[PDB]
């Protein structure tokens, strides 16, 4: 896209299931328009991350719901790409969380995508454990 | 030995634009012993987290300390540092999102010959540097 290009500039592609996981609490099968979901990004022990990004896109542009910050000490909108969420400061973390408010009916499938930096290498993928797709109910 | 300092600093073989490496005053040539201000910057709305900066004798690979020329000097010790595996190279100390970093580089003695200052924004175990483009600047003796 455009934010995507910025977010991937220094990136190492690692597809599939990895020690870093993007999940939605309650493991929903689909989204309901306008519902808020708690999205989490975490490291399996003893791993951690120092930085991340998180973006939602339409299956690709950006009328893809709305993030809402839960923890201002740990996370913020990225000024470079205001629709994306990112760390407030580099520091070792094992979990971050945010709200995502599902878009209006007729939007179609949304893909939530996270990138992760632990030390120097920035990891991203198109599919796997940093990727969560949710569609409207069949 | 099989594992010297700078073993992970290499030249890309075969073949970006938002990112620029610049020497303050944009000198044509270098004067030995002078301190030059060198900045890596991202054009808005771009950013980088880590980076690696080196200065090489022209036509050298970079993977031996003896390939490197002049002396980098740290300005912001908080979040830039010398690379522990290659003490003549400069890197970030944290993966903070950045739009600019700066260092001094003291030019080498008369007779050193042309130097290529090079930055890389690609963060991998092996760091490949481009021979030309926006992340490199060549400086020869002003002579």
């Amino acid at each position: 896209g455009y934010c995507s290009r910025i977010l991937r500039a220094q990136g190492t592609r690692r597809e599939g299931y990895t020690e870093f996981s993007l999940r939605v609490e309650g493991d929903p099968d689909f989204y309901k328009p306008g519902t808020s979901y708690r999205v989490t990004l975490s490291a399996a022990p003893p791993s951690y991350f120092r930085g991340f990004t998180l973006i939602a896109l339409r299956e690709e542009e950006d009328h893809a719901g709305t993030f809402q910050i839960i923890d201002e000490e740990e996370t913020q909108f990225m000024s470079n790409c205001p629709v994306a969420v990112t760390e407030s400061t580099p520091r070792r973390r094992t979990r971050i969380q945010v709200f995502w408010i599902a878009p209006p009916a007729g939007t179609g499938c949304v893909i939530l995508k996270a990138s992760i930096v632990q030390k120097r290498i920035i990891y991203f993928q198109d599919e796997g454990s940093l990727t969560k797709k949710l569609c409207e109910q069949d």
